[PDB]
């Protein structure tokens, strides 16, 4: 009985590379993001969406604001660290940032079913932690093949559990290879939770 | 850092479980089986297919041959085994074989990439093994995914290859779950690589 | 140009096959099941449930009530036709009803993205439509294939789209094969979606 | 009864597009190229590869020999009109050509079941076809999905096969997406099959 054609998941706290971030710090640097974000409060309005996003209306924000920026620096070292454990031949060039977003989600919030197209590594990292629920759900790759084989028992080794919920603290990291389908559950407590998603991309 | 989403590859000699099998008892047995099978031969040459298969001639081989009912008994527990290591939610219904069939590859012969649908677990016998070769190459499931994925280094570790090449020794049975897209590798020495496949369903 | 390996979605008004079920004698036909529905209100409750199913709760429909047996007999019309359609070998045995449940989804209600396993044909018929959005979202189940493939125009035919909105009249069925990627989006309209799903089987 | 998430295959007389293309004259080039190309040779000596290729040998082929720029000429515009059919956004850049390699396959050869990583649209020009068999086997990137669903009737329409066999002409040239599974079926004929393929990839 053998292991074979694994999905790597890295989780990981922020702080075990890069330059320190002040948790405190920056749970108000997304909330003064999101309320100077005019075109980010009026898109998410007329989308529907639940919650707050920067994604479709701030791009550049390790340019814009220096903590970010300091984000981005330790991000990298993670990334890299997790392109290690990967075993990714990269040649000369490294992994690097392509898109870096913030998201404050309240009370009834969700993500649908999603991938990222075009990325290698994607990944989150978590601001502000309540409720002590599942910040992510992430679903098996292979769930569409198994059609006809039967479900699993109640209580199996998380290897063979065809959905993985993750409950993260305040400063950890997750990482994850693009093409895994994930989800965010909805927030069940009142506060808010606040996280910043981005993707890296290769050549 | 964790793994996930494991695909199991249950690799193990046939004597573990089931009754004794004598290797060169079963070898004459397929041989004595294909000289005989003359509508077997004759799909083989109106299809142009490489070498000899039972699988469209033959169908219950346990019911009439005392070796191959030998081998299922043993191949039942086999499976069953595997099961337990997938922990599957199996019910009432244990694992039922549906189909059983012989292969007699010669010089040059090769299958090509598939898989085994209405099936739970697959898996294969070896009866002959000549020369230093391969005789089954697993892919990926998640090859397709892994468009904008940088390729693994040469030097990576085995969980995390595309491709896995099993070289079994005679008397050895592989499982895998029936949904993993495998390929029979292309046969090197002048003599012939006997094998037994199998289907198991679940009731 | 050449069109293939198409996935087909099966809409019609239920009226086209079986016998007449009257539209109104039906919504609150579904409303009297789950307002007696003690252990299904229970469940709900107890899942974190937006609205309200049958599913885990009450099992054979049809027998225990009159009009659901006349469902029945309509679906097994419209499954058997679209069989036809996707022109399944299906040697003596048809498709059978496997499961079959009722929806209630109130304002803010969703589901999330799933499929059916073990199952041919899936489908839901309308008891109550208000809102004039979609009932159905349908995702490409080539999806996780494209991650190096561009996006798609704004603007294209609906064969390339990678997620179909459907939006279904009362009395409409729509049918789709299983192992079809489908979500159910959030209810915008402050009234009641009603709803029947369903699931077909073969052996 | 819709037709939905269509694979595209494009069939073209390679003399639609670009300049012309003598077939006589490519056919000597070719073989001029793998006479000469003694490294190619001896890397498919080296691997036991079933007949020649300039993959691993040659790279860049139209900078090279005058009659392949004015093929890549042809392909740019072959390509750029499947794209056109596909609709993709391509914003300000256009799709290029990262790879080119020549195929020279003997009685007998074959090519394992592929995809091509990295790249937008694949496709191959066929420069000898010898026999009535087929070049080209294509498999439903659905696959493995349909694991509990029925086989498709012999007699069935093209769009809802699981696998396609294509037989092109002399000057033909096949584009699909290059995430689509292909197998190059064994040749039957005492002569050679000769083929170019070639990668297209996004700026
Ligand atoms: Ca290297
Ligand atoms: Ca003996
Ligand atoms: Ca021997
Ligand atoms: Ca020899
Ligand atoms: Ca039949
Ligand atoms: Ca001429
Ligand atoms: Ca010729
Ligand atoms: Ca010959
Ligand atoms: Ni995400
Ligand atoms: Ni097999
Ligand atoms: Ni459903
Ligand atoms: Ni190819």
């Amino acid at each position: 009985s053998l292991s074979l054609f694994v999905t790597r998941l890295y989780h990981a706290p922020l702080s075990d590379h890069g330059p320190a971030i002040d948790a405190e710090e920056m749970e108000s640097s997304c909330y003064a993001i999101a309320e100077d974000d005019e075109a980010g409060q009026g898109w998410c309005e007329e989308n529907g969406y639940p919650g707050y996003t920067s994604y479709a209306s701030l791009t550049d924000l390790p340019w814009r604001f220096p903590i970010f920026a300091d984000l981005v620096k330790s991000l990298d070292a993670h990334v890299a660290a997790f392109a290690e454990d990967l075993e990714f031949d990269l040649d000369g060039r490294a992994l690097e940032l392509e898109d870096l977003w913030i998201n404050i989600l309240p009370e009834g919030g969700s993500h649908a079913s999603h991938i990222h197209p075009h990325s290698v590594i994607s990944g989150t990292t978590y601001v502000s932690m309540p409720g002590g629920t599942s910040a992510l759900k992430l679903e098996d790759p292979r769930h569409a093949m198994m059609m006809a084989a039967p479900a699993r028992r109640k209580t199996a080794r998380d290897e063979l559990r065809q959905f993985i919920y993750v409950t993260p603290a305040v400063g950890d990291v997750l990482l994850w290879e693009s093409w895994l389908r994930h989800e965010v559950p909805m927030n069940m407590s009142e506060d808010d939770r606040i996280s910043v998603s981005f993707n890296y991309r290769w050549a």
